[PDB]
């Protein structure tokens, strides 16, 4: 728990696949275990975390349909620990877990 | 647009009928319209009007199915303003509108 940090991912507006405007965000928990790649492989490993995990936030939850979103929210998380986790590895970093936090209809 | 006063409704936390839980917040459009009856009738105008939004957001959004929160928000919005502003009469208030602002699913 203690070099497992908080990453808090920025709010991605986007549309489901049934047509439903949502707001989504997400906390990354994630790990640093290559420090040798973490700091070779890229400027800053952890905007580098949050850039990837905004994207395939937008990318997961615009592939989703809004009922997944309501009862299959475990299943979309465990979606994006997955794709993140395997982007994070290059840079030597495991991500733990990813749990959307807030899902806003404007 | 002057004597017209925004109210940010405290959110409120409850299930929908088709029992999907939600968390909504609202902007009451109120104006002061009889001043003796505002300041007799109630000890507050401003949290008088408040508490009720709270009350009603909650049974309104209750009473409401999801569907009715992604197609029929102006509905809603209307039944919002139809009922506080019944509420807010005997306190010399009108209230010009009512707009569901966020509707987040926990
Ligand atoms: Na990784
Ligand atoms: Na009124």
């Amino acid at each position: 728990d203690l070099r497992t940090q908080v990453l808090d991912v920025p709010v991605q507006e986007t549309i489901t696949k049934d047509n439903v405007p949502v707001r989504v965000n997400a906390v990354v928990y994630f790990r640093v275990v290559d420090p040798v790649k973490a700091v070779t492989q890229v400027k800053n490993y952890i905007m580098a975390t949050s850039q990837i995990s905004q994207t395939t936030l937008r990318s997961v939850i615009g592939q989703a349909h809004l009922d997944e979103l309501l009862s299959e929210r475990d299943k979309l998380n465990m979606q994006l620990q997955r794709i993140i986790d395997e982007a994070t590895d290059p840079w030597g970093i495991k991500v733990t877990a990813v749990e959307i936090k807030d899902v806003e209809l404007p």
